[PDB]
């Protein structure tokens, strides 16, 4: 079991791919971009790959969505939220009052503001471009910079790195999105409290042709937690997430619905929900009331 | 074989049953009320009682709407659009100034206007239960009145009834729409010009519940010929609607809304499939062929089992 | 003050008449159908017309939705909702057992049929043209039966005739609903429990095209009483009872999407519910709330 | 006049706020991140902020949708669509042969593929900051790479950097979306080819919850260019909407519209009309041109005083 990752190593991205069940112990490949690490997978060096989502501090997020949706042959097979935690670091015997540059990822930075405004007004930013590598440069004894913010991760790997601030992101329950990306396979087991992803090209561009879309899930009793567009026929795709698994009869009837509009349709897979949250079935839309409607159907049709 | 029929005989639907091929050597019963024609179909007794849907001349409409929608299964297994026809009836030797009395039923009478006012200014309507009893009336002993407006049918049958003017309505395409309603059997063959008729109870009464409803066919590409709401103590929204769909049941778009439509209300009764009278065939949206259908279940078929 | 109604006299209609206020001592004339009834309002010889409109026991129902609906400027003032009583009546000297024939309204016949199969099961039907001409007709020596059933009013008016039974039909809380039909005028006030009927015309027929008239009123919180469509363009007419008033932020603003939808739709009034259940209005979709939503809009349009 | 725009200095944001008319001789702010950006604007000492909103070859987009959503009122007045060019970067005298290692953003990065592997198969890419960064490292003594991909504009403006290969892109539409945000004041005049921008709290989550707030756009044919939800816990719906419609806020289908989203969801934010920079005219539905609403108000106007 081989997993591919936004690198580079000690990235939150890394960090999330090691709570995955048996990662910290699988081997982890740092990929320097989201298309290389799916390429891997794709080409079959790599089982799957770790990707952000939503609210990468680490940038990568539109690169993801980029790629699960102008791609081919990918399946979404689990998802996690992973809070962040940002420390301060820097080399043994630099104090506080020594920091005059920090250096950081520009998501963690603009994260990070409150605290480094009021507890080091003086210290100066440097732009990096990962907060993993921010860290490591600390290690070369030339470093233009003498501190920078980073996952707990690495700053427990290194021992050539101290913590000089713990937590010092402005929200403490902030949280990254991460998706586990592998070729399709079978589809993972429902549990109750899923999730499913498709990818939905415009065929028309009018007032109303995206309610039409939505409709499908709408008229089925399924919730949406994201709906984003893309320039690219219509000139859109619709990149989805909603409530429920393929499985489900609602969500499977959905996805006809989808089909007939939008035949190039993609399925992205039906995993299990990071905040375990069971959907509430409206009953006139449970698996009894689908089952109850076909056999009434199939009794006009065969009476 | 055995039909019933909203009676008297002699009235527009006897003349309408007339019509439907076999009929007119079949056994024709003529009952009381539209319940009572249904009752005797429901018993067991009857093969088929015809009706009036829309635009009666004798009344009867919302009897049919009502009784449909309750009790007993019921189909729909033919339609009828008869056109109008009025003739002015009267015994022999009396002439048109000898008129001063006209019965005929109300639904007649305000169709007939026209010809009436301009021929007959001064005479005045003696309202009747029906155009057939109108007319049957007339072969009595010193009848109230002098003439009735009826069908063309209880004139060529009664000898003791002269026409006295032939076409007198107000409209030219005046059409009674009627209803051939059997017990539950098979499903006729689809034509592709077919209606499918459905009577759904309302759950729940709140702003846009029919649009939940309707939406189950137009979602599919189903095209609406007919849709009324009636008030019913039996269901909790407190009304049913009474629908006409283009299409047969056994069209996947159709079969596909049918079981929208139970999910949405579990009580909803199936009143068939059958050709329509006027032959036009459904338009069948984009997406929402057979076709397009079969493919999407093979689509979402790929991604459970593979 | 002068109305008119569906004749003749004594029938349910007219005792309904007779419970609207100072109609009791008003003119009234019996009119033999809907049409003279409503071409009297029309012509200003009556004020307005009384005229069944739900399950009416005299007939007259599909004449009153064809003759508000086809029509030209008429308002809807007043609708009651009268229960119906149905009472048996004969001549003097007249036992139940000498009863061998019952003549009534066809509607009225169906809707005692209980009563009379178990208390009279040997009597038959004579069809009549309404309860009260079948009541009158007791009056003659030669009538060809011997029971009406009728309205508890021409009972109590004619002298000659007996009641023999009371309150025989089958549901002890059947109701007939009649509107009061005038010219254009002032709107009636507002009442917080209204109605308000329209007449929409289909410019094209297509699937989906109902549901956008619908849509007006559903995206605006206004419920439906009454729906019906008739063949007459899209070839049909759409006859429509809605709750409220078209004084109502949101019942005005329906109005208007229903113009520009159909500009030729018809408006036949807004009135007090007869049932006065005053309409629960969402929060969104209140006066309070449509005037801070144009307040808004206007600030932006003139910031 | 004081523009602000993401930095630094010589990146694709620089080089699309170079566009905008009267710029090039205006005073223009490199900023850290977008939200310094908008701060300078929403405190005062900026005019007007150029911020990147769609395929941004530096980043920042995420960070303009959350920052556009919340606090002070701002709104987008120009919006710009600027085709992205890529040049590859290295100082004098170093040839091809001679690069082993090339720094730029990943956006950059993923973009130069097929150029990159057919020419420099060998080549290690070493992430980073931004272009502007990356080609600037460049003039520093042993940098750790040897060449840079970035923009035409840095190269042109720095004479320690020379244009190795020209416009060494995969993509021949690429293209950046940049929004010029300002604090609010009178809306600019429509032109019938005009943009509004929304942000809409979802108020309740529930199936159907975007559709009703969509419907007001499609319900009087405005059609939408951008639709984009984000998670937020200001809002007890738990999201908001990023949306972009046809139409100027005079229209009026989209004030109307916009009264719709405002009484679904009051703490709605308007962010502008303005001028589509691709110059595509709005297509007006039937029923809905300023017209029709006219004459649908003048109606309802005629019932309530008659
Ligand atoms: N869950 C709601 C709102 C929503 C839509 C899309 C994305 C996020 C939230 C719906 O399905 O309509
Ligand atoms: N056929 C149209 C309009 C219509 C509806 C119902 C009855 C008659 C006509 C539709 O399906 O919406
Ligand atoms: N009151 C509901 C259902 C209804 C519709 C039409 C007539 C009667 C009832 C609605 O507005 O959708
Ligand atoms: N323009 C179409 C589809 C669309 C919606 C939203 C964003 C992009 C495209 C509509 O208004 O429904
Ligand atoms: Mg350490
Ligand atoms: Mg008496």
């Amino acid at each position: 079991v081989t997993y591919t990752f936004l690198g580079p190593q000690g990235t939150f991205t890394e960090a999330a791919l090691m709570q995955v069940p048996g990662a910290a112990d699988a081997t982890r490949i740092p990929c320097t971009n989201v298309n290389t690490a799916l390429e891997r997978v794709r080409a079959g060096e790599a089982d799957a790959a770790m990707v952000p989502i939503e609210n990468s501090v680490e940038g990568g997020v539109t690169a993801t969505l980029d790629a699960i949706a102008t791609g081919q042959e990918l399946r979404i097979i689990r998802e996690a939220l992973v809070p962040i935690t940002f420390v301060l670091v820097a080399r043994p015997g630099v104090e506080l009052s020594d920091i005059k540059r920090i250096s950081t990822h520009g998501h963690a930075w603009a994260q990070c503001r409150l605290w480094v405004d009021e507890h080091l007004p003086n210290a100066d930013y440097v732009p990096g471009s990962s907060t993993a590598a921010s860290a490591m440069g600390l290690l070369e004894d030339d470093a233009p910079y003498e501190a920078a913010i980073c996952a707990p991760l690495i700053a427990a790997e290194q021992p050539g790195l101290n913590v000089l601030a713990e937590d010092i992101g402005d929200n403490p329950d902030a949280v990254t999105r991460f998706i586990l990306v592998s070729r399709p396979g079978a589809l993972p087991e429902r549990t109750g409290a899923d999730k499913t992803t498709v990818v939905v090209p415009l065929p028309e561009d009018h007032p109303g042709a995206l309610m039409e879309i939505l409709d499908q899930f709408a008229s089925r009793g399924v919730n949406l937690s994201r709906i984003e567009s893309r320039p690219t026929l219509g000139h859109y795709f619709f990149s989805i997430d909603a409530d429920g698994h393929a499985t489900d009869s609602r969500v499977a009837d959905a996805l006809a619905g989808l089909h007939r509009i939008s035949p190039a349709t993609r399925f992205l897979g039906s995993y299990a929900r990071a905040d375990k949250q069971p959907a509430v079935v409206a009953p006139h839309t449970s698996d009894a009331a689908f089952a109850s409607a076909h056999a009434w159907v199939d009794s006009i049709l065969k009476g």
